[PDB]
């Protein structure tokens, strides 16, 4: 996906993202290394069709800190979009309450550089990149549909690149 | 990857495939034009840690059938090495009988229309490519784990995009 490669440094990035607490902080992926990374990039935060899709891991936050694993939200959305976004309830088309980072990409750069841009228009497709603890990109998933990603798909793939990782000449069975 | 664009045609191809009955027959991508098409691009066919991916799909490619679904499976195997593979029973790193057509690619150039190629050596990572009826490219993901797919989500996944083509405006829920 324009720089993502499997097995290669995930592309890396340096944007203002509005965190849990309500902080506008400029975070680098890099800042993450030592554990996993869930970063998925989505088109909006309003949508109309249904729910934003990064909301299912912003309530489901707890279990990825569990598996050492932080996830990390990004759409074309700038700071503030966020945050009045965030300050949206969920049935008005907003987000509702985070509890994992936002980031911000509104020149568009981070969208490209992981290949999920849209051709005619400015925002993304949904992408799930899993990035380990060694900055590694280990899993690429796009499509745009509002109900691609299983939260308990994601959840079971993050363990099994731990196992791996663990072991390797044996069956994550 | 490479050409591969969700919401794009989805890369052609014409290749030779053993299919189920035995038989070899060059198979294009434009024949499935009409149903959906689960592209399973895997490195070997044989294995040493797990299974080799694909086998699951074999095993249970009625449940696809179903929902108007063909699967097709692919790796730089030369139509030998397949029919071959296909001759080595499960315990012995093969793969058994097939119910599903096997697509060869020693020559990499599908493997690299559909970026999925390494880049140090020539086999392919994981890619799954979930394509509709009209040859749109709808789902891309790659992954280099031997367990990275979950045949009840690709399941899933089939049934929620038939469902946004037969309406849209309405979340899948
Ligand atoms: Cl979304
Ligand atoms: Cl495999």
């Amino acid at each position: 996906s324009g720089n993502a490669k499997i097995g290669h440094p995930a592309p890396s990035f340096k944007a203002t993202a509005v965190m849990p607490d309500g902080q506008f902080k400029d975070i680098s992926l890099s800042d993450y290394k030592g554990k996993y990374v869930v970063f998925f990039f989505y088109p909006l935060d309003f949508t109309f069709v249904c729910p934003t899709e990064i909301i299912a891991f912003s309530d489901r936050a707890e279990e990825f800190k569990k598996l050492n694993c932080q996830v990390i939200g990004a759409s074309v959305d700038s700071h503030f979009s966020h945050l009045a976004w965030i300050n949206t309830p969920k049935k008005q088309g907003g987000l509702g309450p985070m509890n994992i980072p936002l980031v911000s990409d509104p020149k568009r750069t981070i969208a490209q550089d992981y290949g999920v841009l849209k051709a005619d228009e400015g925002i993304s497709f949904r992408g799930l990149f899993i990035i380990d603890d060694k900055g590694i990109l280990r899993q690429i998933t796009i499509n745009d549909l509002p109900v691609g990603r299983s939260v308990d798909e994601i959840l079971r793939l993050v363990q099994a690149f731990q196992f791996t990782d663990k072991h390797g000449e044996v069956c994550p069975a």
